[PDB]
C-alpha cells in the first residue's frame, strides 16, 4: 500500500466538476478547482490547469497527471514548512504517509495548526495524539476518514486501508 493508494481511497475519481463535502468545487482525485460559488469561475480554473478547452471534463490520464502534481506538493509544502518538517522528519514511513493525507486534505496551513496534536506525534505518544486529533471540526465533519488517517497514525500500520 502506498500514499498514492491511500488517497486514491480517501478521495476517489471523479472525472466531472463535483463538489466536495464543504460545497467547493473539485475534479479528478480531489484537485480543488476554487472556493468560490462560480462554476464558470470552477470551468476557468479547470481549463487553466489543463491548457485546454474542457468543457467540465477531462480524462482519466487528466486526473493522474492533476494527482502526481498534488502529491508532490503536498511533501514539498510539508518539507519547506518550519512547523510540519520537525513532525515528518520524525516519523516512520508509514506515519509519514497520514500526516501527506492530512496535507492534501485541508491545506499546510490547516495541519500546522494541530500544534498539540504534532507535539504529541513527535514525543511518539501515539494513542495521547489520536484522542487529541479527534477533538476537531476536521474529525466531526468527515468521521470515516478521519478514523482511518487517526489509526494510522496511532498503529503505524495500513490496517485500515486493508479490504477497502
Amino acid at each position: 500500500m502506498n500514499i498514492f493508494e491511500m488517497l486514491r481511497i480517501d478521495e476517489g475519481l471523479r472525472l466531472k466538476i463535483y463538489k466536495d463535502t464543504e460545497g467547493y468545487y473539485h475534479i479528478g482525485i480531489g484537485h480543488l478547482l476554487t472556493k468560490s460559488p462560480s462554476l464558470n469561475a470552477a470551468k476557468s480554473e479547470l481549463d487553466k490547469a489543463i491548457g485546454r478547452n474542457t468543457n467540465g471534463v477531462i480524462t482519466k490520464d487528466e486526473a493522474e497527471k492533476l494527482f502526481n502534481q498534488d502529491v508532490d506538493a503536498a511533501v514539498r509544502g510539508i518539507l519547506r514548512n518550519a512547523k510540519l518538517k520537525p513532525v515528518y522528519d520524525s516519523l516512520d514511513a508509514v506515519r509519514r504517509a497520514a500526516l501527506i493525507n492530512m496535507v492534501f486534505q485541508m491545506g499546510e496551513t490547516g495541519v500546522a495548526g494541530f500544534t498539540n496534536s504534532l507535539r504529541m506525534l513527535q514525543q511518539k505518544r501515539w494513542d495521547e495524539a489520536a484522542v487529541n486529533l479527534a477533538k476537531s471540526r476536521w474529525y466531526n465533519q468527515t468521521p470515516n476518514r478521519a478514523k482511518r488517517v487517526i489509526t494510522t497514525f496511532r498503529t503505524g500500520t495500513w490496517d485500515a486501508y486493508k479490504n477497502l
